């Protein structure tokens, strides 16, 4: 079920939640997917990660006006790299209330990206304080620690088996925790499955860079996590 849209991939993966898949070509890697989340909450639209560019976010919302036709309330990106914040200025054009972990927002100037509007706040046992993530609906935000990076966030669908880790989980045949350059190594074992502790019965757990998979992605990457204490 993957819907081609201009230069992106559409794949519905529960009754209002699609799987969002924008490609950018990487030395040596060829075209990489990055991977985020359209759900349908009433008569409004929340979106999850930009793709790689404000070009291909313009795309995501065409797509949206094509396929729902319903009003883009808000968005919320997963940490301040160019695959999940590239297109921040394309949701800014669009009049779309933006969201990030505050760390987020202070790192992204630097990483070349554009602050979200408005910054996340996390209360002690990692959910977002609702204070900072007004009108969010069924979309529930989890601090769970650092791994991928400092500031990387992660989100379950209420009323969906459905979770995203965004980069801090790893495919259940993943070779490589990835990117190691700005990561907590230290934390990272500990950060995915405080992912899965809070998600404990998510059984669709939406990759940051392939197809989905079970929660074996969680404890895989835990258990390659593990080997750098
Ligand atoms: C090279 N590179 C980069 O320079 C940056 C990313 C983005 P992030 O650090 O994963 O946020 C990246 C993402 C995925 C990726 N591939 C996944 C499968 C093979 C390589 C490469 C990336
Ligand atoms: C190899 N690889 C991979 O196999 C996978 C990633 C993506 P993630 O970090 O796991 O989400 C990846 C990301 C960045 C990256 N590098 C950036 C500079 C050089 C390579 C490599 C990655
Ligand atoms: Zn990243
Ligand atoms: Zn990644």
């Amino acid at each position: 079920g993957d819907q081609r849209f201009g230069d992106l991939v559409f794949r519905q993966l529960a009754p209002n939640v699609w799987q969002h898949t924008s490609y950018l070509d990487m030395p040596g890697f060829g075209a990489v997917a990055s991977n985020g989340l359209i759900v349908r909450d009433g008569g409004r639209v929340l979106v999850v990660d930009t793709a790689w560019t404000d070009d291909q976010t313009a795309q995501i919302l065409n797509w949206i006006k094509q396929e729902i036709n319903l009003p883009v309330a808000l968005a919320v990106v997963t940490h301040a790299h160019q695959d999940k914040m590239g297109g921040m200025d394309a949701l800014h054009a669009a009049g779309i209330a933006t969201y990030a972990n505050a760390l987020s927002n202070q790192l992204a100037p630097q990483e070349g990206m554009v602050a979200a509007q408005h910054s996340l706040t996390f209360a002690a046992n990692g959910w977002v304080e609702p204070a900072t993530a007004p009108n969010f609906g069924p979309l529930k935000v989890f601090y769970p620690g650092p791994g991928h990076t400092s500031d990387n966030i992660t989100v379950g669908i209420d009323g969906t088996d459905i979770a995203f880790g965004g980069c801090l989980i790893k495919d259940s045949k993943a070779k490589s925790l990835g990117n190691l350059g700005d990561a907590d190594t230290e934390h990272y074992a500990a950060s995915a499955r405080a992912f899965g502790a809070a998600f404990p019965k998510a059984s669709m757990i939406v990759m940051s860079h392939s197809a989905p998979d079970s929660r074996a992605a969680i404890t895989h990457t835990a258990r390659m996590a593990d080997k750098l204490r």
